[PDB]
């Protein structure tokens, strides 16, 4: 029930890649507005705050050009996402330190293409 394992198969089942396959853990201190785009830190209080950003990079990732990393502050996430091939940002989990703005279950786990109606 890990959040970073479920990140990890998450990653992998999006683009299909070979879960059998660990990646190199990089643990570097990164500022969240330097990562995280200004929309999103226009003026929150992750303004210039350092976050500890764990970021994963394998032969899979490397060669998706995909780049993941998850984001905590004192031993607790923070906010998890990762940069696919069209620069475009993708957020699987938000979580301020004061509170959370956007946490769906379903994007994460990642949500089935239509839900609306099933009982027929």
């Amino acid at each position: 029930m890990t959040l970073e394992l479920q990140l990890k198969h998450y990653i992998t089942n999006l683009f299909n890649l070979p879960r059998d396959e660990k990646w190199e853990c990089e643990s570097i201190e990164e500022v969240a507005d330097d990562i995280l785009p200004d929309q999103y830190v226009r003026l929150g209080p992750l303004s210039n705050k350092i976050l500890q950003t764990n970021t994963y990079y394998s032969d899979t990732l490397h060669k998706s050009n995909i780049y993941p990393f998850i984001l905590y502050y004192q031993k607790q996430l923070i906010a998890i996402g990762f940069i696919d091939e069209n620069h475009d940002m993708d957020f699987l989990y938000l979580h301020n330190t004061v509170m959370p703005l956007l946490d769906q279950r379903y994007l994460l786990t990642g949500g089935q293409l239509e839900h609306h109606h099933h009982h027929h």
